[PDB]
């Protein structure tokens, strides 16, 4: 039935995890057709059992079959690359920590102590727990780095970064966005703020250990906040934007860059943000409402299409 | 994108789990339209956050939205009933035990110790582990009871059980099949063989502690083996059927009743059977092959329709 297969949606994620996490998918580079008999001899993977997984992956549209051999579909070519954001995504998606968070989601809907399903499962909020877990921190940071790399070219296209001199990326993680921007727009002052136990090192990037809930370093003419606000409540989002308004002078600009809620796209990410952070997906007008409450005004708006989501690009200045 | 949402398939299962496992779905009986504000007052569920889950459940087709109220779809009426097989399926599908089995699935494809992904995660094979885990045993046995209840009427319709005098259901679990058959077909000796520490009790039914890998007791004119062979390898399946042939005389009949592999249905259950049991789904032809190797021959075959799967009904006798 359609209902029992909907209940069993998890099996699709688990099948992809087995295929990608083992590195079996790396044998499918460059659109090659793989003979599972040959793959078994060199890799040691069970012929009969991996062939049955491949049949399920064909059903899913991950693999295509010809002459009893399997290739990756064009869409799923990314699974052959272990450095692809999709590879890091599947490693996190059904990991034990995420699974235990999802099992607390039901109970989390009845509590009002401001603890996410993740915190209920782990005893600390997501980013505080990641401080003590290499697997989660390295894979999450790697995922954010890959998606940052993918948006750079379009971001440099739609907005002229050459007009700015002092640039701070707030919650910029490993700093991939400004590292790539600094290679195209050379000779500016580039800074990245995040929570660092050990400072990253990269040519002409000033890495700052900080906390955007407490304070944003003042004196920059361009601030960037990319994919941060969806990890936070309305009240915490207003606090962050208030801290920007206090850091900014009349000539300063804040680029609020975020995946945006659109009716046509899936609500699944909105639920994941609830589970991990008590966060949420927001529309443009919802972001604008928070910014207006924080004492910021929209000067410019654009849409950036990415394969996986639409993005809101909102240029903010103090009222 | 389609691929990121395919990777995020687990979120669909986890959303349904939060909705059903909490008992929130029991407020949606008889296709009623629910005001989430009203539900929040009564149940104590967070209005805003549950409304967002309901938006995702509408996207999935689990809920239907009208006038900002939500009802279960006709197909998903079963979610309002905590005694439905779908309710028990949901409880097991993304439980910690299954999650940890799925996380070993990739690694299991590179080993030939004969340990399932489940055994690699939990240290014992499925049914041996269930002996010591009430959560898995109670919910698994409840699931099997519910799916047995749904097929009883169709079995009674397509086979004359009244022609037999002594009937043994082998691996019959809680004995629901014969409990229900005994209500319609009177004046028979009914027995159920399974792995029991303490014997179940039912007015019409004699429960026997046994092991179908070791021996099947003689002196029954009808034997039944329903939904057992998919938990076993081809070699173990032939051993089970050989033990039937040794227990049976020329006048004995064996009803082999099993979900059957048809090309038009999902391979997802085939992969679950690999993970839990190193089992598999089989076609009619594949079942007949095993029976023939065990020294049994097909007297009668029928296809039984169930909502979630087609079934093979095979009457077997000794050569
Ligand atoms: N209180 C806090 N102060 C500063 N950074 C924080 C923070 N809480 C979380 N973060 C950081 O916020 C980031 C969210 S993920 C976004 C990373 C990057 N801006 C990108 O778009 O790819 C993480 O790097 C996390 O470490
Ligand atoms: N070695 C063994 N001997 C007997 N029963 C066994 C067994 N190993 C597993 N079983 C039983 O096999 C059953 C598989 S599930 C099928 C239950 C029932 N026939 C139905 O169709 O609903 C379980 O009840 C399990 O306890
Ligand atoms: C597995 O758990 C995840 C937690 C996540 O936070 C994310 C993702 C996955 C993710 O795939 C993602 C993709 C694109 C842009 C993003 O911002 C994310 C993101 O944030
Ligand atoms: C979640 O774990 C499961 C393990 C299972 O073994 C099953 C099921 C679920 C199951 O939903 C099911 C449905 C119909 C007929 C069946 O035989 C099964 C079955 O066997
Ligand atoms: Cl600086
Ligand atoms: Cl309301
Ligand atoms: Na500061």
């Amino acid at each position: 039935s359609m209902l029992t297969e909907l209940i069993a949606s998890n099996r699709r994620s688990a099948a992809i995890h087995a295929f990608v996490d083992t590195g079996l998918s790396t044998h499918f580079k460059d659109g090659i057709y793989v003979d599972i008999s040959e793959l078994s001899r060199k890799s040691g993977v069970n012929y009969a059992r991996f062939s049955r997984l491949c049949d399920f992956l064909v059903e899913m549209g991950v693999l295509v079959s010809n002459d009893n051999k399997f290739r990756l579909s064009d869409e799923c070519h990314v699974f052959a690359n272990p450095e692809s954001f999709e590879s890091f995504m599947i490693k996190l998606e059904i990991c034990s920590h995420y699974s235990n968070a999802w099992l607390m989601y039901g109970k989390s809907l009845f509590e009002d102590d401001g603890k996410s399903a993740f915190e209920m499962a782990h005893g600390r909020p997501f980013f505080e727990y990641l401080d003590g877990n290499k697997f989660l921190k390295s894979n999450f940071d790697a995922l954010m780095t890959r998606v940052s790399n993918l948006i750079v070219e379009k971001l440099l296209g739609i907005y002229d970064f050459n007009q700015h001199n002092r640039i701070l990326d707030v919650g910029g993680g490993e700093g991939e966005l400004l590292v790539r921007i600094s290679e195209k727009v050379k000779g500016k002052h580039y800074a990245v703020l995040d929570r660092y136990s050990e400072l990253p090192v990269s040519d002409n990037i000033d890495f700052i250990n900080g906390n955007f809930l407490n304070s944003i370093p003042s004196g920059y003419d361009l601030y960037i906040l990319k994919n941060v606000l969806h990890n936070w409540s309305d009240s915490d989002s207003i606090l962050i934007l208030e801290n920007f308004r206090k850091a900014m002078d009349k000539n300063s600009s804040l680029l609020l860059i975020n995946m945006v809620k659109e009716p046509e796209f899936s609500r699944s990410f909105d639920i994941l943000m609830d589970v991990l952070f008590l966060g949420k997906e927001r529309s443009f007008t919802e972001f604008e409402y928070l910014a207006n409450q924080a004492g910021l005004v929209v000067q410019e708006t654009k849409v950036i299409d990415q394969s996986y989501s639409p993005y809101s690009f909102i240029k903010l200045q103090i009222k």
